């Protein structure tokens, strides 16, 4: 779909059999989700924002479904205030910016 | 133009007579710029993100020029690691997400 930006660009994702709302974030390099129940192994990692860093668990090769599209890639799980879909996923569903 | 997301959606902006590189950030409600010399009055404000919060100076009715397109609105200045063009400006230049 085409999405204007007068509101936050929220989309419904399905990941690990769970339904969540996440922000389409062109300013995010990778995908970060609030604390969630994901299966498998993971390697620690820290990511920085506008206020500093957070420590997260990096899961590899995780299936995400967004508004009918499917993507596999790295998902970071940690104390983010909001679920964010980063560029690593949006490239796989063909998301573009247009002005 | 149309912008894929395989790399950071960086653009060049003209503000306060200065040229700067900024990241088009659909995940940012407000525009936040690194420390820079801006004229006018302002009000203190704090904004939050990944890792915590930061103190910024809130400038209102500030002119921004991106790819010729002109916008006017609130510009926050403070210790952000990256210049961010938020939804408050992208809406004025007709920016949309498309997938
Ligand atoms: C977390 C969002 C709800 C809000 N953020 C916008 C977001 O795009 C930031 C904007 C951003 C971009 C670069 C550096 C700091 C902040 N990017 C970010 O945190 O991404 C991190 C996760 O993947 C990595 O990608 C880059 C940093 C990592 S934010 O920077 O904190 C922000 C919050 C409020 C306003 N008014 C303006 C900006």
């Amino acid at each position: 779909p085409q999405i204007t930006l007068w509101k936050r660009p929220l989309v419904t994702i399905k990941i690990g059999g769970q339904l969540k709302e996440a922000l389409l974030d062109t300013g995010a390099d990778d995908t970060v989700l609030e604390e969630m129940n994901l299966p498998g192994r993971w390697k620690p990692k820290m990511i920085g924002g506008i206020g500093g860093f957070i420590k997260v668990r990096q899961y590899d090769q995780i299936l995400i479904e967004i508004c009918g599209h499917k993507a596999i890639g790295t998902v970071l799980v940690g104390p983010t205030p909001v679920n964010i879909i980063g560029r690593n996923v949006m490239t796989q569903i063909g998301c573009t910016l247009n002005f």
